[PDB]
């Protein structure tokens, strides 16, 4: 199960919205600025993760995006199964803080060097994605799906 | 290193463009609709390509890419080597033909279940990254990466 599960990250910064789609296992994210945080921005955000990985288990970040009908049709026709984010671990909501915290620190780091902030949002995930810790979130998401192919 | 190489491909429907980004070993792609295609939007989306997988070299699409500073200063960024797109392999400019005429193929095939081109175009890169050809273009790329990370 472990290889396919994301929790979606909704975060804020210059009157914008962050969304922000986190792969468990691995820490790897995927961002964009959105005006707001709609059903179907988020709707849209998962059609293209899910094109892209392969995602099968996705936790929402909000009960509005868990009613969502917008959002439960794109996990329909996606094939994903949409849960909820309650973290029943509570080391989840500190492990998501964390995260919008450095994300927010790098997103510093580089906004002089972008004129949109959503340019700085992927220099972010840049430079997330690549960050050593020893191996990369990139790296450890590939490793964890190329071995689940194997099986 | 085959690996890492990476080839852009513009292609037009409904007025609009469809740039596309595929892994040359794999067949996996990422793409997005823009209003038209400036050196700017092709920056940008680079930026979230080599974000996303570990793009060592792109083959730009056309000379105006080519010859960007905004395209320069984005591969500069990201770590990207910018090469040619000169099919030197006269094989390549019917794989990337062949490609567009699949793609817009799938795009009509869902058209009617959305409303925005964009959406079209994500259901179609879904579709794509997943038809099994026996392995699919998603496990293809996830597969030629973790290899190389091992090597
Ligand atoms: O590195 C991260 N993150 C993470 C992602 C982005 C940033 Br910026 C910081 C931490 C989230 C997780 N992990 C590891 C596995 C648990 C979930
Ligand atoms: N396969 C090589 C790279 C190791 O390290
Ligand atoms: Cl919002
Ligand atoms: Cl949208
Ligand atoms: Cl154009």
């Amino acid at each position: 199960s472990s290889p396919g599960i994301w929790q979606l990250d909704c975060t804020h910064l210059e009157g914008k919205v962050i969304l922000v789609a986190v792969h468990v296992a691995s820490g790897y994210i995927e961002a964009e600025v959105i005006p707001a945080e709609t059903g179907q921005e988020t709707a849209y955000f998962l059609l293209k993760l899910a094109g892209r990985w392969p995602v099968k288990t996705v936790h929402t970040d909000n009960g509005s995006n868990f009613t969502s009908t917008t959002v439960k049709a794109a996990c329909w026709w996606a094939g994903i199964k949409q849960e909820d984010g309650i973290p029943y671990n509570p080391q989840s909501q500190g492990v998501i803080e964390s995260m919008n915290k450095e994300l927010k620190k790098i997103i510093g780091q580089v906004r002089d060097q972008a004129e949109h902030l959503k340019t700085a949002v992927q220099m972010a995930v840049f430079i997330h994605n690549h960050k050593r810790k020893g191996y990369s979130a990139g790296e450890r998401i590939v490793d964890i799906i190329a071995t689940d192919i194997q099986t």
